[PDB]
C-alpha cells in the first residue's frame, strides 16, 4: 500500500552494506545459488588472506615492535609476505597450514590485539578462527560467513523488497570520504535516513587518513546529516552497529573508551537504560555512552521537524537485524501521525 525509500547512511565499514545483505536474506532470496556462493568463496579467502598478511605485515611496524613466540615460523611469515601481492591468488594446501600455524603464534596474536595501531578488516578473527572450515575442498560458505565477508565496494548500491503489500527501495550509500560528494543526490523523496555506527571502532582511525578517530568521524557525519538544511523533516533512525564486536571489546578490557573519549570516565548509566537480559553492566555503560554522544547532537540542535530513534544492532546477527528492521517498519508507519506532535 506504500513505497518507502530509505538511505542508508554511514562512514566506510559501519555495516551498511551488511544491513543490505540481511534484507536479501529477510526479503528476497538471500546470496542467491552456488554461482554466487562459489564466486563468493573468493571473497570469503581473500578476507581470510588479507587478514593474516595485514597482522604479519604489521609486526615489524608495529612500536615497539611485535616478535614471532616461536622462530621457527619464520619461514611462514616469508611465505605470507611473499605471495601478499600476487594476483588472483589459487590459496593451495600450504597457504592455509601457513597461516593457521601462524594465527596461532603468539606473537602474531600479540601483534592481532594491537591491530587498532593498524588497519584490519573486522571480520579478521572471524575467518581466522576457521581455517580448517574454509581450507576443505568442499567448503560452501555459510549465509553467516557471507556476510562477515567484508568487500567494501564503493558507489550506491540499491536494493527492493516487499514486506506484506508495503515496499522498501533502500539505498546502500557509500560512505568512505571521497564518496560524500555524492550522498545528497541519493535524497530524492527519502522517507528516512538509517545511519550506521561502528561502535566497536571507538578505538580505531579511518582507512582515509589513518589519523581520524573512527567515532569522531561518525559522529562528526551524523551532526552533519541531522542539522543539514534539507534533511530538516527527515527523521534518521540510528543503527549502533557492531555490539558484539563492542561487547567483546569492553570486556576484553584491553582499550579503554576514556583513553578516546574521556567523558566517559565521569558517564554514569543512564536511569532509563535496558539492557538485554544476560548483559555484563560494564557493556551497559559503554554501549549507552556512545549512544548518547549522538544523542547529545540529536537534541543541541536541528531538532525542529525530525526525530532520532536509536536501535543497537548487530548487523550480521539475521534475527537481530529482522527485529530491528520490524520496529524500522512500525517506526515508519507511525511517523506520519507522530509529525503532529512537533511545534
Ligand atoms: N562482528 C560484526 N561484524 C560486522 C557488523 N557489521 C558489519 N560487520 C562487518 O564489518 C565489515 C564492513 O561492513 P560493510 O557492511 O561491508 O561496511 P560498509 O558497506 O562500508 O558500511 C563486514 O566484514 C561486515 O561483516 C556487526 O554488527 N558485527
Ligand atoms: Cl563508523
Ligand atoms: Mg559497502
Amino acid at each position: 500500500r506504500a513505497t518507502h525509500r530509505l538511505l542508508l547512511l554511514g562512514a566506510g565499514e559501519s555495516g551498511k552494506s551488511t544491513i543490505v545483505k540481511q534484507m536479501r536474506i529477510l526479503h528476497v532470496n538471500g546470496f542467491n545459488g552456488d554461482s554466487e556462493k562459489a564466486t563468493k568463496v573468493q571473497d570469503i579467502k581473500n578476507n581470510l588472506k588479507e587478514a593474516i598478511e595485514t597482522i604479519v605485515a604489521a609486526m615489524s611496524n608495529l612500536v615497539p615492535p611485535v616478535e614471532l613466540a616461536n622462530p621457527e615460523n619464520q619461514f611462514r611469515v616469508d611465505y605470507i609476505l611473499s605471495v601478499m601481492n600476487v594476483p588472483d591468488f589459487d590459496f593451495p594446501p600450504e597457504f592455509y597450514e601457513h597461516a593457521k600455524a601462524l594465527w596461532e603464534d603468539e606473537g602474531v596474536r600479540a601483534c592481532y590485539e594491537r591491530s587498532n595501531e593498524y588497519q584490519l578488516i573486522d571480520c579478521a578473527q572471524y575467518f581466522l578462527d576457521k581455517i580448517d572450515v574454509i581450507k576443505q575442498a568442499d567448503y560452501v560458505p555459510s549465509d553467516q560467513d557471507l556476510l562477515r565477508c567484508c568487500v567494501l565496494t564503493s558507489g550506491i548500491f540499491e536494493t527492493k523488497f516487499q514486506v506484506d503489500k508495503v515496499n522498501f527501495h533502500m539505498f546502500d550509500v557509500g560512505g568512505q570520504r571521497d564518496e560524500r560528494r555524492k550522498w545528497i543526490q541519493s535524497f530524492n523523496d527519502v522517507t528516512a535516513i538509517i545511519f550506521v555506527v561502528a561502535s566497536s571502532s571507538y578505538n580505531m582511525v579511518i582507512r582515509e587518513d589513518n589519523q581520524t578517530n573512527r567515532l569522531q568521524e561518525a559522529l562528526n557525519l551524523f551532526k552533519s546529516i541531522w542539522n543539514n538544511r534539507w534533511l530538516r523533516t527527515i527523521s534518521v533512525i540510528l543503527f549502533l552497529n557492531k555490539q558484539d564486536l563492542l561487547a567483546e571489546k569492553v570486556l576484553a578490557g584491553k582499550s579503554k573508551i576514556e583513553d578516546y573519549f574521556p567523558e566517559f570516565a565521569r558517564y554514569t548509566t543512564p536511569e532509563d537504560a535496558t539492557p538485554e537480559p544476560g548483559e555484563d553492566p560494564r557493556v551497559t555503560r559503554a554501549k549507552y555512552f556512545i549512544r548518547d554522544e549522538f544523542l547529545r547532537i540529536s537534541t543541541a540542535s536541528g531538532d525542529g521537524r525530525h526525530y532520532c530513534y536509536p536501535h543497537f544492532t548487530c548487523a550480521v546477527d539475521t534475527e537481530n537485524i529482522r527485529r530491528v528492521f520490524n520496529d524500522c517498519r512500525d517506526i515508519i508507519q507511525r511517523m506520519h501521525l507522530r509529525q503532529y506532535e512537533l511545534l
